[PDB]
């Protein structure tokens, strides 16, 4: 019988050769982290179905990895990570400390009818208890750090910025009440990809006439922030937030990394301000990372006080294939430094000896553990790209040294030397 | 209303304080790994439930995971990794290089009728296509080498060692077909903890006679690797292994940390040698870790041709609380570099530019974000543990400085000398 070796449906492998690729992108995610003070956390996988309960046609919450327990409990592998991350606040109340800047890199999940990917690693950033534009500030700039760090350039990608508050006004101005608006973000998202008659179709289901549907696609379209200020004034306090904000992310350097696009809006019902959303300048590659500002959320789950919050979630898979494509992902192999050889099979024990040594140094190293000839430890050595190989002989031992030689002739050396 | 904050029964949450602990282990096993030159891999936490249908009796298997798809296919959340381990190698097949040493940290699951943790995260380190004694001896050495890097020492913990081909001559000897083995193996395991008349009675259950259950008790409580040799010979196969063995953790340096315990066999079906397992040498808490050879999985898996594996699993949960009572898990809380601080809000733009020199400098640095007073800056510099803060005020901005103060007066300094 022969066992099934593909993983199961919609799930990837992470054999050492994949494992370097995430690993070289996680440390970014890490490092760039660390660098704007962001502290790690964790959640569990596995959450409450009733987390995600939002009703607002969402495609996160509609594509949701749901199952019942034995117990008869409804969960589900989370979808996304900010929800996990209000309980926890919610959890901590009046003891947390604010500002919280946390982050996290979760593996989020989702099911489709579609037999598509089902799971994808998200670099999570948010910044808790900020009231002002300084936060989306800073988490623009954290994912154009990231990116910058992995070797792209502003050619190369950028993040192009909105407010929902404009049309929150439109849509309130039209005499349409709150509850739609949300709903409408939803609708209007999907604007982008796929046809204005089907979307038009769409709103026009939750109520809304032809009148207040021109509205909305018109403002989709202004091209520029003046345009903006024009049809709802220069202090609706969309436009001086995106003033700030723009004005902000130039003085920290990052100017030509970002632009405004009045059509970016986000599929997520919760988004209250600002959003935003990472995207590659030769119009090749779906969204690199996208986030907002989510000011209702923890009232939402029952907050007694609202807490302002924003943050972006920074996909696994599409960055990496706008690196492979852009050539910023060179396979580096597995590497140690040193090798150490038993001449044969009674030299072992002195070679441990001198493994010992070199790791208790802080050197990364092998020992050859089969028995095998001189000549295939050092196609071994080769293989896993050691700087040196080591060969603890019966000669050099007896004058208390061994035989060392750099692969990136042969010299004996004492132990001491060694490290 | 208000959400459930608590997270799903069995389940940890990670805020920072708790993460940072965690990370602290995990730094450690992949610090570990590097310096033993094993490569890291993962793979998907959902797999087909087949792949642990077993039928041994296991505990790990019995308290699976499991659930159904909406498609109608049968999963489980991993309760452990060395079957999606062996689906890795086995997918590889001849283009596989051996020997190889693979290493992973993930989180595996249990579910039980009584509602105990339901996960917990597993170092796993294996070696692969090494026939001889040396792989057990670099695992076990791994295993005291993490040990020994989170500051335990010798004195507070060990590794015992047996090997289960001296169980194995005797069922074999006694008349009991080789198919029975795996499932004693499994009933003996539980010696330890439960009643022996309840082991006993198990055993019988599989047809054993009382005379082959009494020779099993007997070499189980054999104090020694000579009592073994006695009873088996010298030249037993288990009793040279384990002569090499312990001959090449002693050459090692690690001598102190292990020991021999004939009723050592581990729960698994898997193994076939040598097993092992990591205790207190307090005796008050469960197994630190625990592994073996396992020779014959692969071709049980469909491998047409057998390849020699052996590895371990080190928790995460048991090792923390040991290392609590040990004292040796001090609380190192979130820290910062520098932390910029605008002196008031017209000093924003300045501040941000000082904030992406430091960065740039490979510093860890917030900047104030809010609206603040100068003095409520200085507690947030002091609650993130900043080694210095960085005010950006009009006067010294004139004169091209800023004014740094030392927090582990105030001096103004050049932009450019800041990094
Ligand atoms: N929300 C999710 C959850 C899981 C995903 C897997 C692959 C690609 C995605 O965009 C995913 N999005
Ligand atoms: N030990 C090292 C260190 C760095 C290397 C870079 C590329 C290829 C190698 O084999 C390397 N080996
Ligand atoms: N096999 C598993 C799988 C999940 C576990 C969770 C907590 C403690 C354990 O010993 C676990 N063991
Ligand atoms: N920046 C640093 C660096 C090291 C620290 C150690 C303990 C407490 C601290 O606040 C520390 N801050
Ligand atoms: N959860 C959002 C990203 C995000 C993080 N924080 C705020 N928004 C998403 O999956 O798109
Ligand atoms: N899978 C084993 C540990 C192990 C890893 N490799 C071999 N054994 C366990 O969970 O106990």
């Amino acid at each position: 019988n022969m066992v099934e070796t593909e993983p199961v449906q919609g799930c990837r492998d992470f054999p050492p050769e994949a494992m370097r690729c995430r690993r070289h992108l996680f440390d970014v995610f890490h490092a760039t982290a660390k660098t704007f003070g962001f502290e790690e956390y964790d959640a569990p996988v596995l959450e409450s179905e009733e987390l995600y309960i939002r009703k607002a046609g969402e495609e996160i919450t509609e594509q949701m990895f749901n199952f019942i327990t034995k117990g008869g409990h409804r969960v589900a592998l989370r979808p996304e990570m900010t929800p996990s991350l209000a309980r926890l606040l919610l959890g901590k109340g009046r003891s947390l400390l604010l500002p919280a800047k946390w982050y996290s890199i979760p593996q989020c999940w989702r099911y489709e009818a579609i037999t598509r990917r089902r799971e994808h690693y998200q670099w999570n950033m948010d910044i808790v208890g900020v009231k002002s534009v300084s936060a989306e500030v800073e988490l623009v700039c954290a994912a154009c750090w990231a990116m910058r760090s992995l070797g792209l350039s502003s050619k190369d990608v950028g993040i192009k910025v909105n407010s929902r508050k404009v049309l929150q006004t439109v849509v309130e101005q039209a005499g349409v009440t709150s509850d739609k608006f949300a709903p409408v973000c939803v609708i209007v998202d999907k604007m982008e990809k796929i046809p204005r008659e089907e979307v038009e179709a769409q709103l026009a289901v939750l109520g809304l006439e032809p009148t207040v549907v021109d509205a909305i696609t018109t403002t989709l379209s202004l091209k520029s922030i003046d345009e903006i200020a024009q049809r709802v004034g220069e202090e609706h306090e969309a436009v001086k937030e995106l003033r700030q904000f723009f004005e902000q992310v130039e003085a920290y350097g990052y100017g030509d990394w970002v632009l405004f696009d009045a059509s970016v809006v986000r599929g997520l019902a919760y988004y209250t301000g600002i959003v935003f959303e990472g995207f590659d300048r030769e119009g090749k590659f779906r969204a690199l990372c996208g986030g907002g500002r989510y000011d209702n959320l923890l009232t939402t789950y029952g907050s007694p006080t609202p807490i302002p919050c924003a943050g972006f979630g920074f996909g696994d898979c599409v960055i990496v294939e706008l690196l492979q494509e852009k050539r910023l992902l060179p396979d580096i192999p597995h590497v140690v430094d040193d090798v150490v050889i038993p001449f044969d099979e009674s030299m072992r024990p002195h070679a441990l000896a001198v493994l010992r040594r070199l790791r208790d140094a802080g050197r990364s190293a092998d020992i050859i553990l089969d028995k095998k000839k001189v000549v295939q430890a050092f196609n071994y050595a080769d293989r896993v790209g050691a700087v040196r190989a080591v060969l603890v002989a019966p000669e050099e031992w007896e004058r208390g040294e061994v035989q060392v030689k750099m692969l990136r002739r042969g010299f004996a050396v004492p132990l001491d030397r060694l490290v």
